[PDB]
Formats: structure tokens, sequence, C-alpha cells
């Protein structure tokens, strides 16, 4: 069966559509070669559309219903509560697509008449209707990205898919609690979402040098939600199943599997039948979770398959690194060939053929590698950092163009101990913000998929927590890592780390000019600039954080909001 059939509809933007970077003096003072920069649009659709639709072969094997059972065994131990129309509103994005019925996100957060009867009798249709498939709306999703040169020219569009407003809402009630606790029940250490960036460097360096000769790898799946079976998607049910469920949750879950998750048909933004869905949708509760559920019984079995020798892996959806015991070169290839070929019959084919690695630094997974500095002190230091190539981008993009969310931010977040976005991403976005006067103002961006909302000034005591004092005292990155950097800023047109430099002590003094909660992004977020540094202690808010939400569970296209 197909991943997808088209009536040949075309999918349609709802509005004006914007794709290339504006000359503005902020963005070009981040950024020169503005034509190397653009956002994917509805006119590309079609290409992706040709690229996501194929055909799938599925054979399943005994180590594929071992592993399910030993997954289903460890969901048995799970309680699941059914959320209140109350919680589960308050996790709606004050900008999520409205209704087709009236209301919008704003109704759904007030708990407006309107919204919430029409939620109620969702739930109820839910309940009563066991089969008719549930409409889905289909977007193509405008990102931005740098020109690739001759690799392949510019990427297409990726689809979105996603339900009314009212289902997503009812989703919420049925799957939070399970989505955000049986991965972890389940997977265990090897549910990626559940470490901070931190603990993410830990866990794979502490699982690196405990391997008495390590060998490691990833594995990119070609369009994991296209490849994604409907007999994947009823396991995946299964394994949700075995939770403890209140008998409103339970028919729910049973009845959105065979209504959404499983299938169905597809309309475009101006109300035409577009085709019809046989695979996952990008844009549902479940997709962040089934598709890490999905991609690690797939890879375990597929590791028994291929008698990888003492596997540990890392998921994240359909992105997966194994690090396990080599056994010689030629037999490490011989195994992660024969490993691809069991992902291929459990339709998991890859996009590249996998690599076996033997360095730690040389592994990629969710764009990327460790690498290694030093603290004050001088003692080693892991942590996490990637090309910064489509980041720059996008926050040139982003300091010409108001969008709803600021990857900027999530990139300081989550990279803050690296080279570039201490020199570039800080020292730009808070010079232009101090300019502004929005030093206070929050700003949404995501983090494993759920949106946040951040102000700028708690970036020290963040990333303390994230990352630890640590990440403001780095100095001597690798070679490797600074030449990455540095020839990735010739190639857009950024000016030398040598500038960022000069730009970073002008906005570290005006931070320190101001004064409270400012001064402290100075001293902290700027250290580096100067020569005669400050001794960096503990700052007593850090400890007081409530990230209590943050690194628990993926939530990728799940419409899922924190604050
Ligand atoms: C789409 C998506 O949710 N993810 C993803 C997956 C694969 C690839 C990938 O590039 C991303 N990207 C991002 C993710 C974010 O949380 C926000 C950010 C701005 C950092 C971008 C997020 C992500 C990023 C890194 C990542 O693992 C490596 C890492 C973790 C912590 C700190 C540094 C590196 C995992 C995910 Cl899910």
């Amino acid at each position: 069966s197909m991943s997808y059939t088209w009536t040949g509809a075309l999918i349609t933007p709802c509005a004006a559509e914007e794709s290339k970077l504006p000359i503005n003096p902020l963005s070009n003072s981040l950024l020169r070669h503005h034509n190397m920069v653009y956002a994917t649009t509805s006119r590309s659709a079609s290409l992706r559309q040709k690229k996501v639709t194929f055909d799938r072969l599925q054979v399943l094997d005994d180590h594929y219903r071992d592993v399910l059972k030993e997954m289903k065994a460890k969901a048995s131990t799970v309680k699941a509560k059914l959320l209140s129309i109350e919680e589960a509103c308050k996790l709606t994005p004050p900008h999520s697509a409205k209704s087709k019925f009236g209301y919008g996100a704003k109704d759904v957060r007030n708990l407006s008449s309107r919204a919430v009867n029409h939620i109620r009798s969702v739930w109820e249709d839910l309940l009563e209707d066991t089969e008719t498939p549930i409409d889905t709306t289909i977007m193509a999703k405008s990102e931005v990205f740098c020109v690739q040169p001759e690799k392949g020219g510019r990427k297409p569009a990726r689809l979105i898919v996603f339900p009314d407003l009212g289902v997503r809402v009812c989703e919420k009630m049925a799957l939070y609690d399970v989505v955000s606790t049986l991965p972890q029940a389940v997977m265990g250490s090897s549910y990626g979402f559940q470490y901070s960036p931190k603990q993410r460097v830990e866990f794979l360096v502490n699982t690196w040098k405990s391997k008495k000769c390590p060998m490691g790898f990833s594995y990119d799946t070609r369009c994991f939600d296209s490849t994604v079976t409907e007999s994947d998607i009823r396991v995946e049910e299964s394994i949700y199943q075995c939770c403890d469920l209140a008998p409103e949750a339970r028919q729910a879950i049973r009845s959105l599997t065979e209504r959404l998750y499983i299938g169905g048909p597809l309309t475009n933004s101006k109300g035409q039948n577009c085709g019809y869905r046989r695979c996952r949708a990008s844009g549902v509760l479940t997709t962040s979770c089934g598709n890490t559920l999905t991609c690690y019984l797939k890879a375990t079995a597929a590791c028994r398959a291929a008698k990888l020798q003492d596997c540990t892996m890392l998921v994240n959806g359909d992105d997966l690194v194994v690090i396990c015991e080599s056994a010689g070169t030629q037999e490490d290839a011989a195994a992660l060939r024969a490993f691809t070929e069991a992902m291929t019959r459990y339709s998991a084919p890859p996009g590249d053929p996998p690599q076996p690695e033997y360095d730690l630094e040389l592994i990629t997974s969710c764009s990327s590698n460790v690498s290694v500095a030093h603290d004050a002190s001088g003692k080693r230091v892991y942590y996490l950092t990637r090309d910064p190539t489509t980041p720059l981008a996008r926050a040139a993009w982003e300091t010409a163009r108001h969008t709803p969310i600021n990857s900027w931010l999530g990139n300081i977040i989550m990279y803050a101990p690296t080279l570039w976005a201490r020199m570039i991403l800080m020292t730009h976005f808070f010079s232009i913000l101090l300019a502004q006067e929005q030093l206070e103002k929050a700003l949404d961006c995501q983090i494993y998929g759920a949106c946040y909302s951040i102000e700028p000034l708690d970036l020290p005591q963040i990333i303390e927590r994230l990352h630890g004092l640590s990440a403001f005292t780095l100095h001597s990155y690798s070679p490797g890592e600074i030449n990455r950097v540095a020839s990735c800023l010739r190639k857009l047109g950024v000016p030398p780390l040598r500038t960022w430099r000069h730009r970073a002590r002008s906005v570290r003094a005006k931070l320190l000019s101001q004064g409270g909660r400012a001064a402290t992004c100075g001293r902290y977020l700027f250290n580096w600039a100067v020569r005669t540094k400050l001794k960096l202690t503990p700052i007593p808010a850090a400890s007081q954080l409530d990230l209590s939400g943050w690194f628990v569970a993926g939530y990728s296209g799940g419409d899922i909001y924190h604050s």
C-alpha cells in the first residue's frame, strides 16, 4: 500500500509566502550573502509530494515480536491519567491554528463557551464513533535554509498534516500523560528527550567510554513518517493499551487510532479534497512518541538480527544512534549492512547507508556532534555542537522578519557552550535587544518540539541549569570545530570571529552599565570577550528555576505550549 494517494488538488497556501531574505541593516550586519538564504513555500510542495509518496514493504519476524512483547511488558507498569479540559486548553499554543468551527486558540485558552462546547462534542464523538475518518488539513511548511551548491540546489518545503483544533485538544486529554510518560518507562535510558544538553553529552560519552572497544553509527531513515505503516501505528496503539487507562481514555485512543493516526483524508487550505494518507501524520500529538517507539522497536530488533554486541542506543523520534562493541572493521561493516537490511524489511530503509564510526566526535545525531574544549581550570569538557550554517541563516531571517518561533533563542539555549552561539548569536541578539530596550520582552521558542516563552534576561540561569557553569568559561575549542565555524562564516558572508569579539566588548559594557539582571548577562554570557576575566560563582536563582517540564518528552508536531 501507498503512503499517499492524491486527487490532483494542489497544496495551497493560505497567506502570501515570503521566500527571499530581505535587505536589512540589522540582518546585513549578521549575514551579507542574503541571496543564499531562502524559505520554503507551497510553490515547491509538488516536489515534496513525489518524494514522500511511495509503496512500502514490511516483513515482521521473531526478533520484532520478541522486542514488542518486552516493550509492552514495561508499558504495563504505567498508569496514565485523563487530562481535564482546563489543563488541555492551557497546553494549547496561543497562536495555534484556529478551528474550522468559529473559535480559535485564544478562545480555547480562555475556556470560552463556544470552544469548550465544541471540544466536548468532539470528545463525545470520539466515544460514540469508532470508524469515521477524521479530516486533516495539509500545509506546506515554511522553513529557512542556506542554498547547498552542488549538493541538490534548494530544498522543497516539508508538509505538515494536522486535524482541527477541537480534535487537537481532545488528543491532549486522552494522551498527553501517556506520550510524556510511556516512552521513558519502555525505553529507559534510550529515550533521548529525557536528557538536558549536558545529560545527553554525559550519556553519549559514558556509553562510549564504557565499551571495551567502541564502534558507533547513526541511522537516517528516508522519510520516516511515510515509511510508518498502519501495522506500526496499531502496534504503537497496542503499547498504549497496556497502560491503566480511564475507560473514556481507552475508547478515545482506540477511535483516534482508527480514525486519525492510522490514516485519513487530506484537505488543502481552500477546503478541497487533496488525497489520502496511510502513514504517520506529522502534526498530531502521538507523532513524536509514536516515531520514537517505532524507531526503537525496529532498531532494537534489527540489532538482534545483525548480532551487534552490547548495543546502547539513543532515540529521538526517527533520529537514532547506536554505540556497540566493535568486532573488527570488516565484520563491523558486514554487521552494519545486515542491520540496514533488517530495518529495510521492517520498513525503515536508510537515506544514505550508515557509516561505522570509531571516534565519538565523528557521529552526528539530531544535527549534532560531541566536541571538546577546556574550562577555566583547564579540564577537558565535552559538549554538543553542530554546523552553524542553518542556525545562522535562520537567525538572519528572524532578525529581518517578525516570526512566531525564534530558532536563534532555542539555539542559544541548546548550544550555549558552542563557539558560534556565544560569539555570534549572543552578541548579535543582545546588541539588538539592548538597542531596542526589548531585554525584558518575552520570546517564543521551541525545545524538543514544545513551545516555551522565555525572557532573554533569564538566559544565564537557564544556561547554568542546562549546561553548568562550564558553558561560560570554555576555551581552546578543537581545530576542526574552529575551522568549521570559520569557513561557514566565509560562505555566508558573516563577519569573522575577530569582529564579533569587538562587538561583544561593546555589548558587555552596555549591559554592566545597566546593572541588575542585565548586568548578570554581561558578566556571565560575555566573560569570554575580556582578558581580565571575572570569577563566576553559581547564580542563586539558577537553583530556584522550574524546568520541571523541559526535558521530559518530545512533542514535535503535537501542538504543545508551556510557560
Ligand atoms: C526538531 C527538533 O525538535 N529537534 C531536532 C531534531 C533533529 C535535528 C535537529 O536539528 C533538531 N533541532 C532542534 C531541536 C530543538 O530543540 C531546538 C533547536 C533550535 C536546537 C533545533 C530538537 C533537537 C535538537 C538537538 C537534539 O539532540 C542533540 C542536542 C541536544 C541538546 C543540546 C544540543 C544538542 C535533539 C533534538 Cl530533538
